[PDB]
């Protein structure tokens, strides 16, 4: 009757709203060992900085019974809170109301959200955790994962969109997730895939769990769709927070600055990294790690193509990407998987304004019949156009080996790179020394009374005259030759003037990259 | 690829819009038969490695298989005449059909029963002008079809699922397929038409192991993104995520027909009934009754093109035999669409 | 069942449609002096050149009875057609349908053609016809109507907009 009434009755509406699926839902919920939608973003933002919009819509349709329930949120929490002072825009799918099914209202509650963030220019995170369509909304429910999927695409590269999977995650349900930057999936509670086993089962006789079809270690490390694997809830939203840490709000800023390390120097033991056996390997993170700041690497995709490593640093306080051959993996190869890895990290990075700090010790492609039949082409070819069509920064230091195509996909000169340093230890060819000697002096070899003694000779003469690293210098190729202890002040000095760098690129709609 | 065209050299082809490959003599791979065998013991001929077939029907490196030389040349001139000069430019106007009648044969290529299939091409080629279409990637991923036309003397592309090939579903390779395609004819300006029959995505574990969800993704993005115009037909099925990604109203289109046929759904009608009824299958005195008597039922009532039209989802339900004369006027009214994109330096598609 | 069935089956849907509000609703129209929502267009068109869109939509508000009741075109058509061999978008209000009423999809038709015409960058001719708001849609109608008036102003110095 009175206004104090009415807001007495309002907070009844709302405390009801609240309780979700209801306190057993909740019970299961935690029991499988997950957080709820409101729990989640508890751990998430800035303590009392969420803003929940949106949170009396109910739905719509009444078809098989709906119009005898209701629905809390409609099964998702939407709204605009802070990280470390930061606005994002924020959903959170709440698996206790109808497994987490997209409803119409549902999906124009998230539809609603990022048409918000991409017009206040603020950062998307989602966090999924649903059985899929609502299947007794219909084709509505197609309709709104439709309409989400034109929202991520028109925010693609304008503001940085990551998905938590904190759940289940099928059918059509899985593509959001593949439009957005980063996706950070739960060990354990979440699964993602298309179809369901029971389906797979029905249609190919495979059997498989859901974890083996669809887990989180799965898209980690066998299909390329995830790129951290977080063991739990708590995991994964510290994990959001600090990835946020790196990016902009959006493409029209500068990423954030914090906390620079203002030395110059780079250990002696940067000598001791790199084996006296060329042949031998090692973990190019030792390297990447005594020339960042503080030490501090957050690597992206660590479980899939390991024969390249890719991640976020800062240099002097600043955002970096890192893309670097992985000798210790499959000698260090490009191929088909690290390829795909690779090009899109730096198209969003190159999207986002952080320069691209590469390093470079690789033999070249792949060989195998599977990589040819498998696209390796197309694949490889995504690589020199996503640093072709890059205008952020490019830095690029060549370690060791450096031979054929992969010199050239690894950010080469010639490829638009700002500043190309080599180590002494640097070794740049047209093609592998031996098959290089195998071509050249053809002739010499096969007319010789031992063969494999001349051939030998002329291998070591030619990895010695043609292979150092001051024939791509003295054409101006490397810029600088340099002592791998000069290394961080060189790529510090590099980036302070590429701060200003504006590169041009003809008007387009868009290009035409490889897919 | 006229002749061999090995190492780097193959990256530069890979970066082209289209790649056409002479039979015989065309050659084409980062790494040869003898370093192969060296590294992996695999023991393989330079033509089964990477000759023109090769890369036209397993790796989907390229776009056309020419049998000689003389007809790569006319191949090429032909592919030009559908194409402007660039991205400022409308396609040219060549050779105009200003004819709207659709022949009244289009009402029996699809079959009676719904279980079999038929090819699609027999519907294109009773749409465009003069029944002239000009396949592209014709050997690869042959489930969909992709290709040049032309309405009333102007090019369109047209993207379409072949219910022959795969009961028309989605996979890995369509998606990439048709995708890259789209995002070339929104590029120079080309209008989308896309004629929809497909139940879903492909089942398999190594469809998902092999990463379905970035590749099916880009089919989407690439719609999604697409500003010039799109006009969709369903023909027959459109179930589940594959609705969407196939020129959607959702995904922007500007026109969405479906003919009588058409068969709209959440999921696979049958499997949708068996979850939504799921209570009353198990507690009938005769499960296999109600469970048929329901899912012809959910068939008719909910799946129906009418659903779709009634939330304008569909704009129009028509009789297949005015389909030519429907996009003729929708394109007349869509050459001056414009419709304007975020600012950004470029976006993130899933590759 | 066939094809040629469900074309048949088709044919049923749209002449119920084109009924409008029904024989004696028209017939009322006529008595008072007015045309048909369908007749005006007829004249205002170069003939044959006028396609409908979004002629099977249906209304969802169930309330007040609405669940029980068919209402064509939800009172409006829209479509695009020539006048002297230029494109228009053009809406016709159906008042033999609940006194033209505006109902929220009928609303959402309305605001899907001057998005179109906007786009397309072609003149709108709105020919109302209408008691107003669709009483029984409740808030429905009045976010139907200010979407409209959204268009409109969006619209305004952009292509032209004449109303009837
Ligand atoms: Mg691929």
């Amino acid at each position: 009757m009175s206004l104090r009434d009415k807001i007495e009755e309002l907070k009844k509406i709302e405390k009801e709203i609240e309780q979700g699926g209801g306190p057993e839902k909740v019970e299961k919920q935690h029991r499988a060992g997950k957080l709820t939608a409101w729990e989640r973003l508890e751990l998430l933002l800035d303590p009392g900085t969420f803003v929940e919009i949106d949170k009396f819509v109910e739905h719509r349709n009444t078809y098989f019974g709906l119009d005898k329930v209701k629905l809390p949120r409609d099964g998702v929490i939407t709204g605009v809170g802070e990280i470390n002072g930061r606005k994002v825009a924020v959903f959170s799918q709440d698996f206790t109301v109808m497994g987490g099914s997209l409803g119409e209202m549902h999906a124009k509650k998230i539809v609603k959200l990022l048409d918000l963030a991409l017009k206040m220019g603020i950062p998307v995170i989602g966090i999924n955790d649903s059985g899929g369509a609502r299947i007794q909304e219909g084709v509505d429910a197609l309709a709104g994962y439709g309409e989400i999927f034109l929202r991520n695409t028109l925010a693609s590269g304008v503001v940085p969109q990551i998905t938590v999977i904190a759940g289940p995650c099928a059918g059509g349900a899985v593509y959001s997730p593949a439009l957005t930057d980063f996706i950070v999936m739960v060990d354990q509670t979440a699964r993602m895939f298309i179809t369901g086993p029971n389906v797979i089962k029905a249609v190919t006789g495979e059997e498989i769990s859901q974890e083996d079809l669809g887990g989180a270690m799965v898209h980690n490390q066998k299909s390329g769709n995830a790129h951290f694997l977080a063991d739990n809830d708590e995991k994964a939203m510290s994990l959001v927070r600090t990835l946020l840490s790196y990016l902009p709000s959006n493409n029209a800023e500068e990423p954030p600055v914090e906390d620079p390390d203002t030395s110059l120097e780079t250990p002696e033991d940067i000598l001791d990294i790199l084996p006296d056996n060329p042949n031998k390997g090692y973990d190019v993170r030792d390297v990447i790690k005594r020339v960042v700041d503080h030490g501090e690497f957050f690597e992206v995709q660590p479980y899939f193509a390991k024969n390249i490593v890719i991640g976020f640093a800062r240099i002097q306080g600043k955002t970096v990407g890192i893309v670097a051959n992985q000798p210790s993996v499959l000698a260090g190869v490009l191929d088909i998987d690290s390829s795909d890895k690779a090009a899109r990290f730096i198209r969003f990075l190159d999207a986002f304004n952080i320069p691209i700090l590469t390093f470079v010790d690789t033999p070249g492609y792949l060989p195998g019949v599977a990589q040819e039949h498998g696209g390796i082409i197309r694949h490889g070819a995504k690589l020199l156009y996503a640093y072709s069509e890059a205008t952020v920064p490019k830095i690029t230091v060549i370690l060791r080996k450096a031979y054929g195509g992969a010199y050239i996909a690894m950010g080469s000169k010639h490829l638009g790179a700002d500043m190309v340093l080599a180590w002494p230890s640097a070794e740049i060819a047209v093609m592998g020394p031996e098959g290089a000697a195998n071509i050249i002096f053809k002739r010499e070899i096969e007319a010789s009374s031992n063969p494999e003694e001349t051939r030998r000779k002329l291998i070591e003469e030619y990895k010695q005259q043609f292979a150092n690293p001051y024939i791509a210098a003295s054409r101006g190729y490397v810029d600088m030759v340099i002592d791998p202890r000069e290394t961080r002040k060189y790529i510090m000095r590099a980036l302070e003037v590429c701060e200003t760098k504006v590169e041009y690129r003809p008007k387009k709609k868009h290009g035409n990259i490889p897919l």
